């Protein structure tokens, strides 16, 4: 009962699979990456319209809207770099040097006050894999300099996945050793650390109430965790194999695409009664209280990543797939 689906549209201008697809923070524009290189910006009311297109010269790793300066994508490359993508203007006002040793960006967080960003730049990959030394650092775009480096405790480990709660004082993390970071934002140490996955952490979120933090692991576990005491699960429970992966796409060709989960793996109603998951025909929605409640379906192949954004009782889930098909669901509380 707790929904019902208003319509599903699909968006087809990717032809690779997709990466990253997060919605502004008006609701009303969607940037997506995928695994080639190339970002759409696009709208979804009342048609879908692409409103930018730009295809990358380097690597491309990370996504994240601006929070105070709308319009404005932060981009974060595998060559040790941001990119701030003008998405009204169409074009690249910047390219930020974050560090050459460290050049995988694998993840940014915007602070909600508009001032600076988080971000993640890791080792390159190991030729189990992404056990390599990674630094979290807090960047002021308002000088363009590193202004902090956060404690990675008890040792460097590439940072997957950040998210600020609503007033920006508190970061929460997620790393390739399953250990979840939380940091208040004038000390270099986190206020808080504990194991979490046996396996990487791929996806981190404040509770609405931002009493628990949310988290998904490598193995195949959704988490619910108590911020007032290290460690204190409040629950958990084992999601179906396919909703974190490896995602695979395969043909009799003898030709497999693998995907591991890089970007978000989960996503929310406004109210946080209700998650967003993957699966390989489309997305699954769960609810949160005290039960699977909806599948989207749709998709001929895996999901791989998903987003969920809110406009006053209209919901709309966007599910993006291994053949680069992101579908739209609308949905009505």
């Amino acid at each position: 009962q707790p929904f019902i689906v208003l319509g599903q549209e699909e968006y087809g201008e990717h032809h690779s699979s997709i990466m990253h697809c997060r919605v502004d923070c008006s609701g009303r524009r969607v940037a997506s990456l995928d695994v080639d290189g190339v970002i759409k910006v696009w709208s979804f009311n009342p048609i879908m319209q692409t409103k930018a297109s730009s295809i990358s010269k380097s690597p491309l790793l990370s996504l994240e809207w601006a929070t105070k300066r709308d319009r404005l994508l932060l981009l974060g490359s595998g060559v040790g770099t941001v990119r701030l993508y003008d998405t009204e203007a169409k074009k690249n006002l910047c390219e930020i040097n974050i560090n050459d040793n460290m050049p995988r960006i694998l993840s940014l967080a915007c602070s909600p006050n508009g001032a600076s960003f988080v971000c993640s730049a890791a080792a390159p990959s190991l030729t189990g894999m992404n056990q390599v030394p990674g630094r979290l650092l807090l960047w002021d775009t308002k000088t363009m300099k590193q202004q902090l480096q956060f404690s990675l405790d008890p040792e460097p480990i590439a940072i997957n996945c950040t998210a600020f709660n609503h007033n920006g004082n508190l970061l929460v993390t997620g790393a390739a050793d399953g250990v979840i970071r939380l940091f208040d934002m004038q000390q270099h140490e986190c206020a808080m650390s504990w194991r979490a996955h046996y396996g990487e952490v791929y996806s981190v979120e404040f509770s609405y109430d931002e009493n628990t933090v949310y988290s998904i692991g490598e193995d195949g576990k959704f988490i619910q965790w108590n911020i007032h005491k290290s460690g204190l699960k409040v629950s958990e429970y084992s999601l179906p194999s396919d909703a974190t992966g490896p995602f695979v796409l395969s043909g009799y060709s003898g030709y497999k695409q693998v995907q591991v989960p890089r970007g978000r793996l989960f996503a929310f109603d406004s109210e946080g009664n209700y998650m967003l998951t993957c699966s390989a025909t489309g997305g699954v929605i769960y609810k949160l209280g005290g039960e699977s409640c909806l599948s989207l379906g749709g998709h001929r192949a895996p999901v791989v990543t998903v987003d969920w954004s809110t406009a006053m009782d209209c919901g709309t889930c966007l599910t993006a797939s291994m053949d680069g098909k992101i579908k739209l669901t609308t949905l009505l509380a």
